[PDB]
Protein backbone atom coordinates (compact mmCIF):
# COMPACT_ATOMS: atom_id res chain seq x y z
CA UNK A 1 0.00 0.00 0.00
CA UNK A 2 0.82 3.69 -0.24
CA UNK A 3 -0.26 6.22 2.36
CA UNK A 4 -1.23 9.40 0.51
CA UNK A 5 -1.90 12.87 1.90
CA UNK A 6 -3.80 15.25 -0.40
CA UNK A 7 -3.49 19.04 -0.52
CA UNK A 8 -6.71 20.37 -2.04
CA UNK A 9 -6.60 23.27 -4.49
CA UNK A 10 -10.24 23.20 -5.58
CA UNK A 11 -11.62 26.43 -4.09
CA UNK A 12 -9.90 28.65 -1.52
CA UNK A 13 -13.24 29.09 0.28
CA UNK A 14 -13.28 25.39 1.24
CA UNK A 15 -9.80 23.91 0.67
CA UNK A 16 -8.82 24.19 4.33
CA UNK A 17 -11.86 22.13 5.32
CA UNK A 18 -10.99 19.39 2.83
CA UNK A 19 -7.34 19.42 3.93
CA UNK A 20 -8.49 18.68 7.48
CA UNK A 21 -11.45 16.36 6.87
CA UNK A 22 -10.63 14.22 3.82
CA UNK A 23 -6.91 14.37 3.04
CA UNK A 24 -5.60 10.95 4.17
CA UNK A 25 -5.86 7.82 2.00
CA UNK A 26 -4.39 4.34 1.78
CA UNK A 27 -4.02 3.24 -1.84
CA UNK A 28 -3.15 -0.23 -3.09
CA UNK A 29 0.03 -0.09 -5.16
CA UNK A 30 -0.95 -0.56 -8.77
CA UNK A 31 -4.13 1.50 -8.41
CA UNK A 32 -4.25 3.87 -11.36
CA UNK A 33 -4.23 7.54 -10.44
CA UNK A 34 -7.55 8.18 -12.18
CA UNK A 35 -9.16 5.37 -10.15
CA UNK A 36 -7.78 6.86 -6.95
CA UNK A 37 -9.10 10.26 -8.06
CA UNK A 38 -12.61 8.79 -7.97
CA UNK A 39 -12.03 7.81 -4.35
CA UNK A 40 -10.93 11.34 -3.50
CA UNK A 41 -13.89 12.80 -5.40
CA UNK A 42 -16.23 10.54 -3.43
CA UNK A 43 -14.75 11.76 -0.14
CA UNK A 44 -15.00 15.43 -1.14
CA UNK A 45 -18.65 15.11 -2.12
CA UNK A 46 -19.46 13.08 1.00
CA UNK A 47 -17.74 15.71 3.15
CA UNK A 48 -19.56 18.63 1.53
CA UNK A 49 -23.05 17.07 1.25
CA UNK A 50 -24.22 18.49 4.64
CA UNK A 51 -23.40 22.01 3.47
CA UNK A 52 -24.53 21.92 -0.17
CA UNK A 53 -27.19 24.57 0.42
CA UNK A 54 -24.78 26.64 2.51
CA UNK A 55 -22.12 26.47 -0.21
CA UNK A 56 -24.23 28.09 -2.92
CA UNK A 57 -23.79 31.64 -1.51
CA UNK A 58 -20.03 30.94 -1.51
CA UNK A 59 -20.13 30.29 -5.27
CA UNK A 60 -19.83 26.50 -4.94
CA UNK A 61 -22.36 24.35 -6.84
CA UNK A 62 -21.99 20.87 -5.37
CA UNK A 63 -23.95 19.37 -8.28
CA UNK A 64 -21.24 20.64 -10.63
CA UNK A 65 -18.52 19.40 -8.28
CA UNK A 66 -20.19 15.97 -8.29
CA UNK A 67 -20.00 15.79 -12.10
CA UNK A 68 -16.42 17.05 -12.55
CA UNK A 69 -13.35 14.89 -12.83
CA UNK A 70 -10.80 15.45 -10.07
CA UNK A 71 -7.14 15.47 -11.09
CA UNK A 72 -4.32 14.29 -8.82
CA UNK A 73 -0.70 15.36 -9.20
CA UNK A 74 2.57 14.53 -7.49
CA UNK A 75 5.02 17.32 -6.70
CA UNK A 76 6.57 16.89 -10.16
CA UNK A 77 3.18 17.65 -11.75
CA UNK A 78 2.70 14.10 -13.01
CA UNK A 79 -0.26 11.72 -12.67
CA UNK A 80 1.76 9.37 -10.48
CA UNK A 81 1.01 8.13 -6.97
CA UNK A 82 3.08 9.81 -4.27
CA UNK A 83 3.07 10.30 -0.51
CA UNK A 84 1.94 13.89 -1.12
CA UNK A 85 -0.36 14.80 -3.97
CA UNK A 86 -2.41 17.81 -5.03
CA UNK A 87 -6.06 17.65 -6.04
CA UNK A 88 -7.24 20.16 -8.64
CA UNK A 89 -10.02 20.61 -11.18
CA UNK A 90 -7.38 21.76 -13.68
CA UNK A 91 -5.36 19.58 -16.05
CA UNK A 92 -1.90 20.82 -15.00
CA UNK A 93 -0.42 21.67 -11.63
CA UNK A 94 2.73 23.47 -10.53
CA UNK A 95 4.18 22.53 -7.15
Amino acid sequence: YKSVNITFELDERIDKVLNEKCSAYTVELGTEVNEFACVVADAVIKTLQPVSELLTPLGIDLDEWSMATYYLFDESGEFKLASHMYCSFYLEHHH
